[PDB]
């Protein structure tokens, strides 16, 4: 037997339940951007505590397990996933991933240890790489018309969310900028696996 603060053990999400979310499959990085709005909205947590997270890597081909579309033990493959991480007033890490069959929100480490797993193993060109920038930012600078969502015809790969595109004074169409994980380009920290959990685990 081994005593283990009990903060987390009351955690309350900062999101409406999984249901209730706004959420269009293949859209990651929009229902990420609508989480972080809700957040905003509401009167619960301040953005200032919340980031949104962009896996990938150079090759775009990250494995994810514990993936919706992929019931059972094996990974999907995607070329970019996006998540929110809830770094909670007692330190404790939540990840909130509409897409994982894991727990809607998700405490840090078991995300890492189940959906993400170790790095060692892996083929290291499939390691992932995780770009992590403040929600206030995210909302302030992202855009995205969409149109690698498109074929060569115009036609939607996927459907779309059922509202306009973001946009920004700057921008129409920046998200290449947050599925690079050069650090030349884009918002927020550019982490290795290592230096993520380093960083947001307990």
């Amino acid at each position: 037997q081994n005593m283990e603060g009990p903060a987390a053990v009351h955690y309350q999400p900062a999101s409406p339940p999984r249901d209730a979310c706004v959420y269009s499959s293949c859209y990651s990085e929009e229902n990420v951007w609508k989480l972080c709005e809700y957040i905003k909205n509401h009167d619960q947590y301040p953005l200032e505590e919340c980031y949104a997270v962009f896996i990938s890597n150079e090759r775009k081909m990250i494995p994810i397990w514990k993936q919706q579309a992929r019931p059972g033990d094996g990974p999907v493959i995607w070329d970019y996933h996006v998540v929110l991480l809830h770094v909670s007033s007692g330190g404790q890490s939540f990840i909130y991933d509409l897409d994982t069959v894991l727990p809607f929100p998700c405490l840090f480490d078991t995300y890492v240890e189940d959906a993400i797993k170790s790095d060692d193993d892996i083929h290291p060109q499939f390691r992932r790489k995780f770009r992590v920038i403040c929600a206030d930012s995210y909302l302030k600078n992202f855009a995205s018309d969409r149109s690698h969502m498109k074929d060569s015809s115009g036609n939607w790969r996927e459907p779309p969310p059922p509202y306009p595109c973001i946009e920004t004074g700057d921008s129409k169409m920046n998200l290449n900028d947050f599925i690079s994980m050069d650090p030349k380009v884009g918002w927020g920290a550019v982490y290795t696996l290592s230096e993520f959990t380093h960083r947001f685990g307990s």
